């Protein structure tokens, strides 16, 4: 299963999130749930959830313009500490003032979970008397140090469209191998020649494959189904078709092609008092390399996302009438 606490992706700058308190269940709202909320609202924690609600949506910052803010997605207000200092039970709140060092704010991940911090200081972000349930409506604020009841989710909340996968071709790991399969004997117990059908049946032998790996999650969303070329072999490229989900940390390829076959059907003269078998030698590439995925917004944003390709794929097979003595 996905396990929110230990899974949870870091998020990818400039794509639109769901912040979600992972204890509680509760989301990040500006105070009062508007889409255009006032300077020094405060964002608090509430049960209400519509996917559709763009008052919902954060985006995280980090450009040469603003270095590590957090953006309200619908009013374009980064979140400050109320008064401008982060300290002790400073409320994070809404303004249109730009972001600033003492505003800092972005995701990390220590011992395992994903938090709020106010980058280098030892400020995290708590539900006011953090409470590991806390009620509808509660503040967040700055406080010192973190604890696991404090982790959040960044769930992603529009859809992205996977533009291309690239192989680090440096570190690509590749291991040949030779599926050797024998068919049963047949014996031609006549006193003429026979022309005998016979067939072997390799399917589960043969079944290409292609992962992506993530740490935590892929934490995207793509849609239903994604097609990429992956080099399975060499240099040379294949139609890969995925389908996962963000909450994936390994999302199932299907090879389009294959390149082989996994019915074998040979129509062998077997000599009187002769026995044979059909031997079928299949080759296998098994390869990993770590990766870097591009994705693109309907905004037009490019980002990207490191991913591990693994992959079985079967090439050149060669198929012998071999006598059993
Ligand atoms: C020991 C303890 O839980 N203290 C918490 C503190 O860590 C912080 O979360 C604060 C935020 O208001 O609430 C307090 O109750």
């Amino acid at each position: 299963t996905f396990e929110p606490a230990t899974d949870s992706p870091l998020p990818v700058p400039g794509v639109q999130y769901f912040l979600q308190h992972v204890q509680s269940g509760k989301y990040v709202h500006p105070h009062g749930g508007s889409d255009m909320p006032g300077n020094d609202t405060a964002l608090v924690l509430h049960h209400g959830f519509d996917e559709k609600r763009d008052a919902l949506r954060w985006v995280f910052v980090n450009d040469a313009e603003n270095k590590h803010q957090l953006k309200h997605y619908s009013s374009g207000k980064f979140v400050h500490p109320k008064g401008g200092k982060v300290g002790k039970e400073a409320t994070l709140v809404v303004h249109s003032s730009p972001g600033r060092p003492e505003t800092m704010i972005e995701m990390v991940q220590e011992d395992g979970r994903t938090y709020l911090r106010h980058t280098d200081s030892d400020y995290y972000v708590h539900p006011h008397g953090g409470s590991p349930n806390p009620g509808d409506n509660t503040r967040l604020v700055y406080y010192s140090g973190y604890r696991p009841s404090l982790a959040f989710l960044a769930i992603p909340a529009e859809t992205l469209f996977v533009d291309r996968i690239e192989i680090h071709q440096a570190q690509a790991l590749e291991s040949i191998n030779t599926i050797t399969s024998l068919s049963d004997e047949h014996r031609n117990d006549t006193d003429q020649p026979v022309q005998t059908s016979i067939s072997v049946a390799l399917e589960e032998s043969l079944q290409d494959s292609a992962q992506l790996s993530f740490e935590r999650c892929f934490g995207l969303k793509v849609g239903s189904e994604f097609e990429v070329g992956l080099p399975l072999v060499g240099k040379t490229k294949v139609s890969v078709q995925f389908s996962g989900s963000w909450k994936s940390s390994t999302i199932k390829g299907e090879v389009r092609t294959s390149a082989v076959k996994v019915q074998i059907n040979e129509h062998v003269t077997i000599p009187p008092g002769k026995c044979v078998q059909i031997r079928i030698d299949t080759r296998r590439c098994t390869k990993t390399a770590p990766a870097t995925m591009y994705l693109r917004t309907a905004s037009g944003i490019e980002v990207q996302r490191e991913t591990t390709v693994t992959s079985t794929y079967h090439y050149d097979q060669e198929v012998h009438v071999v006598p059993v003595t």
